C-alpha cells in the first residue's frame, strides 16, 4: 500500500528557505518509497489569470463570459486549456497535497492562487451540491507549508498580526475544506530570514521529522472554533 | 480641493454585475466631480507573477534572487518595471483606492492578487519603520466592494461559509491597514446570481446611494476584534 503526493511550489528560488523545505519534503517522501511529483509554478510560468483561454470549445454564452460557467462546462466537454488539466490529473492521483510557499500578504503568492482559481473548477473538485465535507476531493489529504516574514509572537491573538490560524482560513476552509479535503495540521516556519543559522536548520529538521510520520496524523477540525476559538 | 479615486477593478465581462457596480462607481464619483481612474485589469492583461522581471537592470544579487530585497531596491533606484510604476503613480495620486471583484476562493482573484503582490512593495506601501498605523499611504482610504457566489445566510457564524469578516481579514488588515489605508466598511453584493432582478438593482442602487456620501464616513476599526470578536 503505496501512496501519491503532490508538491505544489511557489518560489523564485531553488536556494531560497522554501526551495529548502520543499527538497526535505521530496527526500523524506522519497526515502519513504512515495511517488512523488512537483509542480514548480514559477519555473512552469504557470498562467494564474482567469480568462476565456482557460476554455477552448465553444462557449456556453458567446455574447456574455461568465468564468465559472464556462470552466464547469469545459471540464465536462473536455475542453479546458491543458495546463489545467495536466494540473488536475495530478491532483486526482494524489493522496496527499502539500502547498510549499511563503505568506505573501496573508495569503499564497499570485502565481498559486492561480492554480487554486483555474484547477480547482466545478465538476472536478467540487459539485453543486458536492461540497465541504461532500466534496470531490474527499479522501484526499491537504497540508499548508507555509514560511513569513513576521515572527511567532506577532502571530498571536494580542499580536499585531492576531493569530497565524486566522490567516489560514481562506486556504484551509473556504478552499481546500470546500473541495473535499481533509485538512492536515499546517507547518508554519516562522521568520526564517530573522532565525540564526541553527534556528533555520532547526526549523527544517523539524518538517522533514514530522513528514516521518505524517501518514500516521489526524486532520484538523477545520472550523470556525478551530481557526477563532470564541 | 477635490478628491481622486483609483478603481482596480477585477472582472472579466463588461456586463457583468461587477462590471456594472465598476461602472456606477465612475458616474457617480464623476458626476460629484471627483476625479476617477480605473486599473481595468483582465483588459491589461495585467502581470500577477512577481518575478525578477520586475526589476530593469542588472539585480543587487544576482546570485540568490530575493523579491522582496530586489524590489524594495528597485523602488529605492528607481529601477522597478513600468507596470508596477504606473500603478504606483495612480495610487500615490489617490485619496481613496476602491477594489471591486467577485470573491475567488474566499480572496481576491489571482490577477488582482498579483496587483497588490507586485504594487504594494516595501519603500512605497510601507517600510520597517512604517507599517499598520504608521504604513506609508496613510491618510488615504481603501475599500472592498466583493460579490460573493454564496448567500448572507451562508455568511453568518454557525453558516457553512463562516462569517464574511473572516475572510475580509486577510485583506483589511494584512494587506491595506498593514500599509497605511484607512479603511472603509466593505461593500459586500451577496449572491447577485440567485437574486432577483428586482434585488440586483437595489443592490447596485445601494452601491451607487452609498457613493452620494462616501467622503462623510469614518473608517472601521481594522482590529482582530472587529473581525473576530463580539
Ligand atoms: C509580496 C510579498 C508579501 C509578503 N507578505 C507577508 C505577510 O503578509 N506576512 C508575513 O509575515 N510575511 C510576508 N512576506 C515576507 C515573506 O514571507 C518572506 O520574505 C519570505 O519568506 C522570504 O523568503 P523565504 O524563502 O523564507 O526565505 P529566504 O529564502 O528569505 O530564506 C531565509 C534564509 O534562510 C536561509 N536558508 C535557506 N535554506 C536553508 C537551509 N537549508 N538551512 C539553513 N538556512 C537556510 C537563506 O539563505 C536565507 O538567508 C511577504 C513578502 C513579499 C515579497
Ligand atoms: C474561481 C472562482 C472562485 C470562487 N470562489 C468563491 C468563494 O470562495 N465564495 C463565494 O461565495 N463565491 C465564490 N465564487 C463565486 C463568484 O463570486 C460569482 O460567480 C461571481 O460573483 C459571478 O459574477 P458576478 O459579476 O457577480 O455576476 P454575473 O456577472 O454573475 O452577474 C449576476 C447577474 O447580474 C446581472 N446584472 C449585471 N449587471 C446588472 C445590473 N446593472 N442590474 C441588474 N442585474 C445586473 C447579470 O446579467 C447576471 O445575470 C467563485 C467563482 C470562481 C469563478
Ligand atoms: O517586499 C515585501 C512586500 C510586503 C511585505 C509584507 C510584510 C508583512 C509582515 C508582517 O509581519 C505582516 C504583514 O501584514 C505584512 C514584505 C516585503
Ligand atoms: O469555477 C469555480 C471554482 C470555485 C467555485 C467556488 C465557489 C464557492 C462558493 C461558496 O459559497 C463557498 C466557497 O468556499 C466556494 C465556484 C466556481
Ligand atoms: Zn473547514
Ligand atoms: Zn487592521
Amino acid at each position: 500500500a503505496g501512496k501519491k503526493v503532490l508538491i505544489v511550489y511557489a518560489h523564485q528560488e531553488p536556494k531560497s528557505f522554501n526551495g529548502s523545505l520543499k527538497n526535505v519534503a521530496v527526500d523524506e517522501l522519497s526515502r519513504q518509497g512515495c511517488t512523488v511529483t512537483v509542480s514548480d509554478l514559477y519555473a512552469m510560468n504557470f498562467e494564474p489569470r482567469a480568462t476565456d483561454k482557460d476554455i477552448t470549445g465553444t462557449l456556453s454564452n458567446p455574447e456574455v463570459f461568465n468564468y465559472g460557467v464556462e470552466t464547469h462546462e469545459a471540464y465536462k466537454q473536455r475542453s479546458l486549456a491543458s495546463d489545467i488539466t495536466d494540473e488536475q490529473k495530478k491532483v486526482r492521483e494524489a493522496d496527499l497535497v502539500i502547498f510549499q510557499f511563503p505568506l505573501y500578504w496573508f495569503s499564497v503568492p499570485a502565481i498559486l492562487k492561480g492554480w487554486m482559481d483555474r484547477v480547482l473548477c466545478q465538476g472536478f473538485a467540487f459539485d453543486i451540491p458536492g461540497f465541504y465535507d461532500s466534496g470531490l476531493l474527499q479522501g484526499k489529504l491537504a497540508l499548508l507549508s507555509v514560511t513569513t516574514g513576521g515572527t511567532a509572537e506577532m502571530y498571536t491573538k494580542t499580536g499585531v498580526n492576531g493569530d497565524s490560524r486566522y490567516f489560514l482560513w481562506p486556504l484551509q476552509h473556504g478552499t481546500l475544506h470546500f473541495c473535499g479535503f481533509k485538512v492536515l495540521a499546517p507547518q508554519i516556519s516562522f521568520a526564517p530570514e530573522i532565525a540564526s543559522e541553527e534556528e533555520r536548520k532547526g526549523m527544517v529538521a523539524a518538517w522533514s521529522q514530522r513528514l516521518q510520520t505524517i501518514w500516521k496524523e489526524e486532520p484538523i477540525p477545520c472550523t470556525a472554533h478551530w481557526h477563532f476559538g470564541q
